[PDB]
């Protein structure tokens, strides 16, 4: 007997990596081997809808990029930040998804990974908006995006599973430039298998147009990646690779906080068992192999006495340490509740730790003993219940 009531849609956003459904010949980064999560919320009397934002982008990039996806028109970066750092201050042009958010609508956003940062900044621009790009559009006489007007709070709630609220030291790895394509490379290379085809005939649209960076005709992906190695899609503080950072995470908390108009449900992550006498943090059986390998040993043994990076971060679900997900805390005044049988606004529940790693719980990655599709229904039948 859930007492449903609300009847706001559902949108999906992706983290680090992540297409739209009609990329990668149609495999789901929300559902992979498992299935479709959409088409099961869908089927089930939830309305859900897919985003698509640049996966390597800053995340005040992809809420511009998301923000327009949802209500129509053409991606507005900001004059000021555009000016900032260098990129092209227009981007895509979109039909919109839910273009009546701008009368009234109201909507659910569950994240994963890193869209969980992108899903609070996106919050916190339209409830604020933002004044660096409201004062510069005075001074310069340029026009200006609603969506740093602020006054606009058509976002219910945010969701977000294994999201990395206060970063991830994985990072810190000695050859994270190369190690972090080699991921991207990874679930290239799972998607082809799970869909019979060389990983060459894949698509995926990394949606850097704001920097003139394209995929060539002929270039390989491999080929690509290098040259993004080099570009100001990873050398600049306007990256993914910036947000992800422990003091990047740290200064994003500063400034985005959490809204008392909107419910915030986080899920936490872990995949790792402790060692004995090391104290340390191992991968388990069943994690993904890419993670288990070349990922989680050092996320399970990285320590830094000066920035209190001790023996509570080494548990991990393979890509980030648990103990950064259920909330942001540095850099945060939000409040951080353990979930008790009650959704409360304007803070963050804790809904738990589960025993899953960061792609099996999108289904990337197979996991028989998790009920992905249970998951899920769960989850959307919670944020049914919420009232406005
Ligand atoms: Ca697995
Ligand atoms: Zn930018």
């Amino acid at each position: 007997a859930s007492p449903r009531a609300n009847d706001a849609p559902i949108v999906l956003l992706h983290g680090f990596t992540g297409w739209g459904r009609e990329e990668m010949l149609g495999f789901k980064y929300w559902g992979g081997v498992r299935g479709d999560i959409e088409q099961w919320l869908n089927d089930n009397g939830y309305r859900t809808y897919t985003l698509a934002v640049g996966p390597l982008s800053s995340n005040w990039d992809r809420a511009c990029e998301a923000y327009a996806q949802l209500v129509g028109g053409t991606v507005d970066y900001g004059a000021a930040h555009a000016a900032k750092h260098g990129h092209a201050r227009f981007g895509r042009t979109y039909p919109g998804l839910l273009p009546e958010l701008k009368r009234g609508g109201r909507v659910h956003i569950i994240a994963h990974s890193q869209g969980g940062q992108t899903a609070r900044m996106l919050v916190s621009l339209l409830e604020n908006g933002s004044q660096e790009e409201r004062e510069y559009a005075k001074e310069h006489n340029v026009s200006l995006s609603p969506l740093f007007e602020g006054g606009h709070r058509f976002v219910l709630s945010v969701t977000t599973i294994a999201t990395p609220h206060d970063g991830t030291t994985l990072v810190n790895m000695v050859d994270f430039t190369d190690r972090f394509f080699d991921l991207q490379k990874a679930v290239l290379e799972a998607a082809a298998v799970a869909s019979n085809a060389p990983y060459t005939s894949e698509i995926y649209d990394f949606k850097l147009d704001q920097w003139g960076l394209r995929r060539e005709p002929g270039e390989s992906f491999d080929h690509y990646f290098e040259r993004l190695k080099r570009s100001p899609v990873w050398t600049s503080t306007d990256t993914a690779r910036y947000d992800l950072s422990v003091p990047g995470a740290e200064t994003l908390n500063r400034w985005v906080k959490a809204s008392p108009n909107t419910y915030y449900l986080s899920f936490s992550t872990e995949r790792t068992y402790r060692g004995a006498l090391t104290g340390n943090y191992y991968p388990e059986l069943g994690m993904n192999a890419f993670s288990a390998i070349v990922c989680a040993p050092f996320l399970g043994s990285y320590r830094n006495a000066a920035l209190g990076i001790d023996s509570h971060w080494l548990g991990n679900d393979g890509i980030v340490n648990t103990i950064s997900m259920n909330g942001p805390k540095r850099g945060s005044n939000d409040r951080i509740v353990p979930y008790d049988g009650t959704l409360k606004k304007g803070v963050w529940n804790d809904m738990g730790t589960y025993n899953v790693d960061h792609l099996e719980v999108i289904g990337v990655d197979p996991n028989p003993s998790f009920n992905i599709r249970a998951f899920y229904l769960r989850l959307a039948e919670q944020l049914a219940s919420l009232r406005p």
